[PDB]
């Protein structure tokens, strides 16, 4: 997958985010330094968590 920047994947409207982009799971495009900042936890217990709870997370943080 190509990586976006954080701001890039916060900031940038539906229509205009890059086709590459699955825009029910950016944090998949995120580096993995981008993620462990964001998150603060691995990319499989991020994945492990309830969608429900995955998604809340996400919301605060710009990337749902």
């Amino acid at each position: 997958l190509e990586t976006f920047p954080l701001d890039v994947l916060v900031n940038t409207a539906a229509e205009d985010l890059p086709r590459g982009v699955d825009p029910s799971r950016k944090e998949n495009f995120l580096s993995d330094e981008d993620f462990k900042a964001v998150f603060g936890m691995t990319r499989s217990a991020f994945a492990n968590l309830p969608l429900w709870k995955q998604q809340n997370l996400k919301k605060e943080k710009g990337l749902f």
